[PDB]
């Protein structure tokens, strides 16, 4: 005997042709909308630094983890890979227990040794690439979709026991900025997938 | 005319990874390739690097081999940092654009590379068993090692390069097999890197 607890991990970074403003904006849009909607929200700003232990506790507290990030060389910026390499690993015993296999039947069960089953996660990504690069079979990603491109990132999260919510993506963000459209679409996405 | 080979060793001592298998395989490749007549250069990512020198190394190389452990389903963060710095700073030399240099912006993404003709190869070490990649009911839904490494492949292909077949060692923690790893890797190099 409110709404779901949400942790937003903002992986914005000012570097070369990325200035981090779109990712900061979408982080704030989600935080404000979700809070308005009744969710408690915590925000981690990766590039600013973080306390590994606190982050592990944040995952345990969260019902849903949103990764807000730009696309850097087809995936997460290095700062976010460092964050999971530190946080997930140090989370051994609390976020996951094992690889889910037995030495007895070693070919089976990989990825079933998580401890945070029940929690969900969602990718919110920003790309210079057009949406068609992911869906047109003759284009760069051979039709595998955004979730095919992010398959290893998805699987790192699923190894802990989590399941994904549908991915949100903004495309052509450099050549054809559409902040108003991004915000409207994102609010709609959050209303459908994160609010319940 | 054996290919110039750049080996990028992304080993890192951290938590349960001691880096020894990746260092061993880096050496196995360097020695075998040198004996076979290739010029070889080695970048040890965790020990540090000069970005300009690395850009020059890619231009020098005919084939780039990434020797790396699997960390959270992919490359260690140090190697993602290496490409985020080197590939980006290499704009104008390693790649020119995203390939959309004419009116039709929904098309051509990834065709703006500059190092077409060069090849790259992944040499990876995993605790996961080989069946996790191939058995359709297992974790990776049968997409294979190259499906798991899709984004890393595509980062390299955006520069214009094409892959050689991937080499993988599996169950490296619970069931080490250094002798087998070495024999299999030499065979893989002979078939794919030697010409
Ligand atoms: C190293 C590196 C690698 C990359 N690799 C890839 C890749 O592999 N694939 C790919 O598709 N892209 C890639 N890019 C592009 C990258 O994805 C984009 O730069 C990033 O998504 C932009 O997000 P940002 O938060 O940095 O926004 P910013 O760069 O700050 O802003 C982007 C645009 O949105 C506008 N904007 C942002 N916020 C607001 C606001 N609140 N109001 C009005 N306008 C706003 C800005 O004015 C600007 O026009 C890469 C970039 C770098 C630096
Ligand atoms: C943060 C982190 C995340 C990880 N994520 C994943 C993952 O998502 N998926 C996955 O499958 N695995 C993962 N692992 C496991 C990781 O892939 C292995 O630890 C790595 O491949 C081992 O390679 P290494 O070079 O560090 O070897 P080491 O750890 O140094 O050695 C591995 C074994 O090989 C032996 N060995 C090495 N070289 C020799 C030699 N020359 N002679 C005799 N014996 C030798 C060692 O004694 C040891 O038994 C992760 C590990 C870490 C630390």
């Amino acid at each position: 005997y409110a709404m779901s607890n949400v942790l937003i991990i903002n992986a914005m970074k000012e570097f070369a042709h990325s200035k981090g403003a779109l990712n900061l904006t979408l982080t704030n849009v989600a935080a404000d909308f979700l809070r308005e909607s009744g969710h408690q929200v915590k925000i981690t700003t990766v590039d600013q630094g973080y306390d590994i232990e606190s982050e592990i506790e944040n995952y345990l507290w969260a019902d849903t983890i949103i990764y807000q990030m730009p696309a850097w060389w087809m995936g997460e910026p290095w700062i976010l890979k460092k964050y999971i390499d530190e946080v997930f690993t140090d989370g051994h015993g609390r976020l996951y227990q094992s690889d889910g296999r037995t030495r007895s039947d070693a070919t089976k069960g990989y990825g079933s040794g998580g401890l945070i089953q029940g929690k969900t996660y969602m990718l919110s990504v920003t790309w210079n690439a057009p949406r068609e690069a992911f869906t047109d079979p003759e284009q760069f990603f051979h039709g595998v979709g955004v979730d095919g491109v992010y398959l290893p990132f998805h699987k790192a999260n699923q190894f802990l026991g989590m399941k994904p919510l549908p991915t949100f993506m903004c495309n052509d963000v450099i050549k054809q900025p559409d902040i108003e459209g991004d915000i409207a679409r994102y609010r709609q996405h959050l209303a459908e997938n994160v609010n319940s």
